[PDB]
C-alpha cells in the first residue's frame, strides 16, 4: 500500500494557484500525500498536478469522484494518470461495469483506484448509505484494493473495514470541519482527509502539527 | 431550453483539433454541445469559451457532479466562470448535494440538469432503483432540467410522467449505446449524440442521416 506520512492526506480544494502551493508548501514537512479534486483542477488545470510534483515530493490522488458510463470513465482514467496521478478516487453508485473500467486503466497505465463507498455528508443518508455495504463488497470481487469512507460516521466505517478487509487501505475524509475526529477515524482508516481544517487555518502548519500531536500514539 | 434540430453533440474527443474540426463540421445542424470531462481534462477549460467564440453554440458541461454540498459549489463555479450555460449532476449524492449547485446556477444565470437514471448496464445495480425517487426529489427540489436513458425507453417515459411535459428532458445513450433516436424523441425533449456522430467517416453526414430519421418530430 501507499505510504502516506503521519496517516494525514491534505485535501487541497483552494482554487487559486498561488495560495494552494503556499498552503501545501507549508505542510510539506508534515503530509507527502495530497489530494487533488475538481475545485483545483477545475480552476488551474490539470497541469497543476504537473506543479505540484515539481514543488513537493508528494503523491497525487486525484479526487475526480468518477461517476460515468464505461467508456467515458476509461478517457478520465486515461487523462488523469497522464497528468501524473498516482491514484483516482471512483464511485460505485453507477455500477461494477463502470469500476471496472477504471480498474482496467489502472492496470494498464500502473496506477491505482480508490473505490467511494460511503460519503460523509448528511445528504448520502438518501441513497449511498442503503447501497454502500453492497458497493464495498462488490470492489471486494472486482479486486479492488483501496478504499474511501466517511470520518462522520464512525459504525459505518467500522462495518465497511469489516466488509474490505484489514489487508484493504482505507482512507476518510469528513475529519475536522465536517465533524469527524482524527483519532477516532483512525481506529479504522489506514489514513485521515483534512481540508478546511487545515487550508483555511491562520497557520496551516501548526493546524497539521496540531492534529498530528493528537495522534502520535497511532503513528 | 431551445435545441436546434432537438439534437445535442456529445462532444467527447480528447484532442483540440479534432474536436474543433469536427464540431465545425455539423455546426449547421446543432446549436447545442456537451462538453464533459474527456475533453476538458485532456485541454483545459478555456475550451468552452473556444466554442462560444467560434460556434456561438450553448454549452452543457457534462460534469456527472458527485461531490459534498461544499465541493459541489465550487466545481459548479468553477464550471460557470468558464462560460458553460448548464451542467449535469448526480442526484444519488442526496438533496443537499444537488441544491448546492441550484444554489451557484441561480447565482450565475445558468442551469442544472438533474441526472435520474443512467444508460448503461451497471446502471441496473443501484440507480435504476433509485431513480424514480430521484425523480421526484427533481420535483420537489424545483429543478426543471433532467437527463435519462436513451436504452430504456420504457424508463425514459416513467421519468417523463413524474417530471411533468414542462419538465426539459435530455437523453443520452442514442446510437453507440443502442437507443433509437425517434423513440427516445417521444420522450426526451432533445437527444444527445456523441459517437455515432464524433467517430462516424462523415461526421456531417452522420448527423444529417439522424436528423432526416426524425424529420417529422422537427
Ligand atoms: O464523503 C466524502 C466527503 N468529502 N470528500 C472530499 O474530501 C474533502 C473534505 O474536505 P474538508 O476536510 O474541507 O471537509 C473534500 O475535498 C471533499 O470533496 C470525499 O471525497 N468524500
Ligand atoms: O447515462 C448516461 C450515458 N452517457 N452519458 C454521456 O453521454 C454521452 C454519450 O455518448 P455516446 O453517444 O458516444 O454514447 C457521453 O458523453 C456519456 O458520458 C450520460 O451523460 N449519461
Amino acid at each position: 500500500v501507499m505510504d502516506v506520512m503521519n496517516r494525514l492526506i491534505l485535501a487541497m480544494d483552494l482554487m487559486n494557484r498561488d495560495d494552494a502551493l503556499r498552503v501545501t508548501g507549508e505542510v510539506r514537512e508534515y503530509i507527502d500525500t495530497v489530494k487533488i479534486g475538481y475545485p483545483l483542477v477545475l480552476s488551474e488545470g490539470m497541469d497543476i498536478i504537473a506543479e505540484f510534483r515539481k514543488r513537493f515530493g508528494c503523491r497525487i490522488i486525484a479526487d475526480f469522484k468518477v461517476a460515468d458510463i464505461p467508456e467515458t470513465n476509461e478517457k478520465i482514467c486515461r487523462a488523469t494518470f497522464k497528468a501524473g496521478a498516482d491514484a483516482i478516487i471512483v464511485h460505485g453508485f453507477p455500477g461494477a461495469d463502470s469500476v471496472r473500467a477504471c480498474l482496467n486503466v489502472a492496470e494498464e497505465m500502473g496506477r491505482e483506484v480508490f473505490l467511494l463507498t460511503e460519503m460523509s455528508h448528511p445528504g448520502a443518508e438518501m441513497f449511498i448509505q442503503g447501497a454502500a455495504d453492497e458497493i464495498a463488497r462488490m470492489g471486494v470481487d472486482l479486486g479492488v484494493k483501496n478504499y474511501s469512507g466517511p470520518s462522520t460516521r464512525p459504525e459505518r466505517l467500522s462495518r465497511l473495514r469489516e466488509i474490505i478487509g484489514q489487508d484493504s487501505f482505507l482512507i476518510s475524509p469528513g475529519v475536522g470541519a465536517q465533524g469527524g475526529d482524527p483519532g477516532e477515524t483512525l481506529r479504522f482508516a489506514d489514513a485521515i482527509i483534512v481540508g478546511r481544517s487545515i487550508y483555511l487555518a491562520d497557520n496551516p502548519a501548526a493546524a497539521a502539527a496540531g492534529i498530528i500531536e493528537s495522534i502520535k500514539d497511532l503513528l
